[PDB]
């Protein structure tokens, strides 16, 4: 079981994106979201209202007491986001740099009825999860997924946890676009180099931590 990835100040967020977060439909986020270095116009569809301090905003889509932060909000918000984004990049680099990676059968497809124990799992391709996957281990076990290409989980398919496996101990390092298809359910911390997209009724217990933009359609992003 590898050492966990330290998210540092990026772990203060449920969604953190460098180039924007968009939402439509009945989205539910439990936790704080942030965009930096893009300004507040990088938040789209939130109908957000500034706090009188101008340091944060609130939205129907970010369940109380969750707040929105943007790089052009009042001090000390720009510094907070600069620090968090630097932590996300360090986390991304740490996760992608681990050795001891295992090959998973299926040449970039997770085959039916696959159960993965704690470990580092490595692909030089993208990964597709067309029928979901099970992660089995204890409460301190760690999963680091190292994906050079895209990551997709198919419509209505699930990451299932057994044994005490916890979302906070699961890390997805992904070099290309992440797509969590309609009605899918995900677990863990997605350290995306590019877009992270969730579709209608998709859910995650964990974090979306993008070095580009996040797009949400009626999605649930829940702090465990």
């Amino acid at each position: 079981s590898p050492a966990p990835v330290d998210l540092g100040r990026a772990g203060d967020f449920v969604i953190l994106a460098k180039s924007g977060i968009s939402t439509s439909g009945a989205t539910h986020v439990t936790g704080d979201i942030g965009v930096s270095p893009i300004d507040r116009t990088g938040l789209t569809g939130f109908s957000e209202t500034m706090d009188p301090s101008n340091t944060f905003s609130t939205s129907t889509y970010v369940v109380a007491p969750g707040k929105l932060y943007a790089a052009d909000y009042a001090d000390p918000t720009p510094a907070k986001l600069t620090t968090a984004v630097s932590a996300m990049e360090a986390a991304y680099t740490d996760a992608g740099g681990r050795t001891g990676g295992l090959s998973v059968p299926g040449a970039g497809t997770i085959l039916p009825a696959t159960t993965l124990p704690a470990g580092v799992y490595t692909w030089s391709t993208g990964v597709t999860i067309p029928t979901g996957v099970t992660l089995e281990g204890g409460p301190d076990d760690v999963w680091i997924f190292q994906i050079a290409g895209t990551l997709d989980i198919a419509t209505d398919m699930q990451v299932l946890l057994k044994g005490g496996a916890q979302a906070k101990n699961i890390f997805w390092q992904v070099g290309d676009v992440v797509t969590l298809h309609a009605g899918s359910h995900f677990e863990g911390n997605i350290l995306g180099f590019s877009t992270i997209a969730m579709q209608t009724g998709a859910s995650i217990n964990g974090k979306l931590l993008s070095q580009k933009e996040v797009t949400l359609l009626g999605s649930d992003i829940l702090t465990p």
